[PDB]
């Protein structure tokens, strides 16, 4: 008739800074869209080192309220590291972001955990068209067929093995700029209208990070480049010091120069893709990205992959 | 009469991708091959994100065989990783890694497993002669006796130690470009024709990852004879700065050009030489791969070497 | 009526260094404070190397007192190894370096633990006003609010909570330059009066040691700042090649030596920054220092974050 | 009347290649020396891919003695990682190693023993003069007190504590170009006569190894001086644009070329100093080598430092 | 070519006591039978106490055999305990119990290796017929299939299996009393005539012990038959007391004196009864025999039973 | 020079009850006769209730002496449960009980120390014949050959080995009535003489305490002497009852009474045999005492025996 049952069903991750007067309301709505879903859930709260008396009340409600834990930091970190800490902290099987002012309307929750259901891992809620070849562009550069929209969320449901696929991973803090694309589990979006309403600068900069964190070839290609460039200016030393000795020395200084110039350029250039092919080695060696990812297994146990 | 074994004498890893139509064959090929050999076996499958229903064909000769295990990875990775992660998991005295469209006959597998009982610890099925200073060249680099064939084959037997001493090495994924040269145990290979029928980038690309894969020599090498060249363009400097003062200014702006020039190649010359020693030994201290491996042992226990 | 307690409550660290005939004093003096606050306490005495008889009688005095623990280093490293290791043996709720030779006074201590039971976890020893924009500039350096005055103090104590966040971490040798505004604690200080009585060098070095341990913007900036002066000099070579083509070559060699010199320099330039940025990518990943700190939990167990 | 011990008091390390037909007088000059001791012994013996029947008339010596034990490497590494493996695999008070064709006197090891007995923790056997301002530079250059004769002797005794202390660094290969003098223990020396009879370059090779193994002072100090000498040409390049506009042109090419070549050397210097701060930090990150050494405790357990 | 293997295939114990200048003849049979095997094979010798110069020779055999163990007792236990010792040491697919003298030939070892190959976990070396309706009482006393004759032999080969299962067991010093019967694995035996050549008191105190090591039916019986008889000699006594009353007292002393003597005697026998039944439960409750014994497991592991 | 061991050499067991003024001149004498042997030693202090103001006068001991530990326990028990308590905690290779008023003279101790180190495992002083059939009574149910004298010594050394032997043993704290001839190791005693100056109880309530102890022959005896004795009674019951019938019953109530008499008396000690039977049964199972001891190991490492 009344049991008990310890495992979590759903955590909530809300990071909190100066969010002193409207803990109430938050609540409010956090508990008149979850108690409907009728599952256990936990509200982690992130105190990133507020100065107004934010952490009173947060006390308070904790005091009151079964469903909500308190996680409290050394000082005023990032929004990004107090969600990085919520989520380390958070344990449940779904694990869904919220923001602290309801931009983006709880009820979506509802959406999240539904298409939860259905089997896929990663649920985003995207925007519906808010306020080209570089969509090609970014899809051709992401090669991974990935087909939830540009700016493809920052609310949104991870499956407890997309969070423990990655909680070791320094881009964890910065999840949606590559990492997304990168373990690919099952993963769909869920559309949405905002009633409050297109930086290119911002479109550019997460391709120019994803294109670094995710592949040495750039080092690679550069560091061949640089070689080719390095013998075929050695190439036209040796031609010009050939020069000059056989034939005129019209140029009195010129040709002693240029072979100087292009001799140290030469050694320079070999001896910065030598550098640069033992510092790729050195970063395959010290990366903590795995170099797969397991779905399921049949007829097999897990690999530990912890100590 | 009736006596169980829990231990599996070999593994057979398979890396699976859009076989959807080919699985009976394969498994029937599979089976008319290894149960002559009356031993322990397991077969294990990676789904590597296949297209097709693949999938719900290996489930269902999961359910009907007991020797069958399948490994899904989150998204499509390489065939190579899909390789490791099935060598992961496998659990077996000895690894086969076998290719699923049967290109090499599975009737190799019994030569492989003889050759294996007579003490070797990694056999190879090598082509016969499949359609020269180069392999002096080769024989010569790889500074440790090698007589495997060039092409030296992806279809082979590796031992449960082998697969231990190498299962935490980035290098586990490409073993055929060098890591086989450098572990070292006792190898042998076994000929055969491929009914179906020479690239030298491949046969040149393999040398150029071994060479920087398994040695320092060329960064070393590098730096000292760039610091050298750096020393000897210094002099030259100090000597034409001491020159132009005592003797004539007949070129104006060609003596100061040169000074400026060498005296800024000898410092970024030292530079990039410090640069490259400091690289190195950070190299040397984030390596993964161990200082030795043991063979055998006589009056002693072997190390954990493992936490 | 007599009860054993087993918990420290305060840790005392003096490293010692040819301390021959000041122990007795020393120890006269630090009993003479330490007794009339009636709490638990250990000495943890560092030798370093001592040349002089500091050991023996170091052993005569631990024989007659329970409360005085000696830690033998190999060899004479520096006075800030030796209280690092005096610091990771000592066991209490509080720690607190000592100077050997008193010239802070130990009465000082009063104070410390005074403010420590108000709740603060990293209490400092100021001096007041010991014998301006540069405040301002190291105060919006900082990026944290950090009111301690500019000495900010090396007798301090420090809470279990804080040397347990950065036992760990290569910075807390040098504690006081910057990692103190990382941590980012509740802290405070408190003022006194040194009878026996400015370094600008000093005053800006921190800063540089600062500016590069917690930050890698200098990189960041650097790398990129290159990168467009490179892609300046390459469009300028472009036009000076596209140049004396079309136009006149009135400077016979001085177009082609420019063009050589802009297109190297930019090549170069090139490698640099990927090498830069791939560097601070394997700068990340090796970091030891956390991404956030801890200080309280409400409804949640602290995580291992050990093994 | 009969008891049994199962602690080992000293280990013998003889790596072997291809000593064929030297095992039987190497044992009977090894038992003729260590039996008058009266004290539990090992010897542990490494094959290093040797090629003759070295191995089977080891394993003819093991059945028969209880303190031969065999340790077989998978290939033929180096002579010193021969040595590196055995001490590995050693159990024992102090270990010895012996080189296979006894060149040192086994007697010797009776020495070594005694001076262990009095307290010293790592005894040398340094030959009596085997056939100068170098040895007074070496000496200032090893900045701690060190009397060995140079050739300091690779026949030696180390005590448990200095294995254990070095067991996970990489230059215990190398333990005598520099690592001997880190530890820093209680160090002495044997001396003694060889009955058959001075390379510079090796003299000054293992300084220069040193010299970069156990310091960051040479990169640090060039990353200063190259960022001097950038400002100094960048300062030179900023009054030479000043200069020619205000003044006379009289150089037509010149003064732009150096201008271009000065900015040039400057902005790469500048990126090599920051890429070699960086560099060195990344260094200390990944540094095996601990920041102390503890000899002796009083009052105190020795923290694991281990997992 | 030369491989070392660390597992032990069969286990040969023999006690020893008093056997001092038999050991020489007695490890020569041994060997002699042994090595044709093939197998990989150990030799526990345990001393119990020996009076003679048995331990010195033992170690002088121990240092030229690596074979050959040795295991020392505090005094002079029984021999059935030294052999549980020796045992209780050993390490081996097999156990063989060997007794000193070698009254029964070593050869059949060779026949008890190859019956314990076929499948057989238990193999007996009996009698051939050395020098009826008891046979039959014993057979259907032992309520299990055992064809074994009854000599049933203390030559035998024991699988881990049983050794293991048996190892906590306080019968398991007395295997051959009962708990053979009672652990019913696949056994089978060996026939053997001895050269040099019928007790029914130890026929029948094996019976005796057995019958009530592992049964707890005599005591229940017990119980229930004095529980009826002691409510028959209370009814007899309320109907004594009931005459004599309404009848003649004829008898002056006789009756009152039966009808105390009966109540006594069933006041008593309903107290054994109860203290009986709580003695039995008490049996069932600290007994350390297993309710049952798992031969194999299909598709499942084995459970610890051990902490 | 000056070397720290963590290891105990000998441990002194005093327990203490209202020894209040005693302790300094107890002490005096202890560190008079230990500091001589030059080994390291432990004073254990158990306090057992006392009423005057021992503990006091032990914790000042206790501040300045390194080597004095005290034990404290709830309330008073005996003298032999605190000497039990004080071994317990004792941690040294050989440990000493002390006698608080030093009737013994501490002088033995040397004596103890010396014949330890010749290899006994238990030294016992024994008064020289302090102020006969029964002693071969004694040594006769010894049935171990002891040869220490009646009186046989409460001051005496027992290696760790012993102490480890028996230290989950209920007869620990009675060692000296019957487990010391159990267990069995190497044994001698040291004769001295007493200044100040024999019962028969005593010497026989110990004999009485270690033939039950130690075995269980007098139940089993016993039980097969009651079941002899009721299987005649019950025989001459039924000789009786067939008696009177066949014959005359000149006896009228005397052939009744007794066949009733014998008939109850055989019911019941043949109820008391069955539950002797059992509980001997269940002596056998709960019995801490193990069936064996270890002495030495050649080959073999020691069994955990513990969890």
């Amino acid at each position: 008739y009344f049991q008990s049952n310890a495992t979590i069903e759903l955590s909530i991750v809300i990071p909190m800074y100066n969010e002193e007067d409207n803990l109430e309301h938050l609540f409010a709505r956090l508990l008149e869209v979850l108690t409907p879903l009728k599952i256990t859930y936990e509200i982690i709260c992130v105190n990133d080192g507020s100065k107004d008396k934010t952490l009173k009340q947060l006390i308070d409600c904790y005091q009151s309220n079964r469903q909500i834990k308190i996680v409290n930091l050394s000082r005023n970190f990032g929004k990004e590291i107090a969600l990085s800490a919520g989520i380390d902290y958070a344990q449940g099987n779904a694990v869904i972001p919220i923001d602290a002012d309801l931009q983006d309307p709880p009820e979506l929750i509802h959406e999240l955990v539904d298409k939860w259901r259905e089997g896929y891992d990663i649920v985003y809620a995207t925007r519906r068209s808010r306020q080209t070849a570089k969509m090609f562009y970014k899809v051709i550069g992401r090669m991974t067929e990935i087909k939830i929209p540009p700016n493809t969320g920052d609310f949104r449901l991870m499956d407890r093995k997309v969070v423990n696929a990655i909680k070791q991973l320094p881009e964890r803090t910065r999840f949606m700029k590559g990492l997304f694309a990168w373990v690919g589990y099952r993963q769909t979006f869920v559309l949405f209208d905002r009633e409050p309403r297109w930086n290119y600068w911002k479109l550019w900069n997460f391709a120019l990070d994803g294109i670094f964190s995710f592949s040495l070839l750039p080092l690679k290609v550069w560091t061949y480049l640089g070689s080719i460039i390095s013998l075929l200016s050695l190439a036209y030393a040796s031609f010009l010091i050939l020069k000059t000795i056989t034939l005129g020395v019209d140029v009195p200084g010129y040709a002693s120069l240029m072979v100087a110039i292009l001799f140290l350029g030469g050694v320079q250039l070999i001896s910065l893709g030598v550098i640069g092919e033992y510092l790729g080695r050195v970063y395959e060696e010290v990366k903590a990205r795995p170099l797969y990812l397991v779905s399921d297994l049949w007829g097999l146990e897990y690999l530990p992959l912890e100590k």
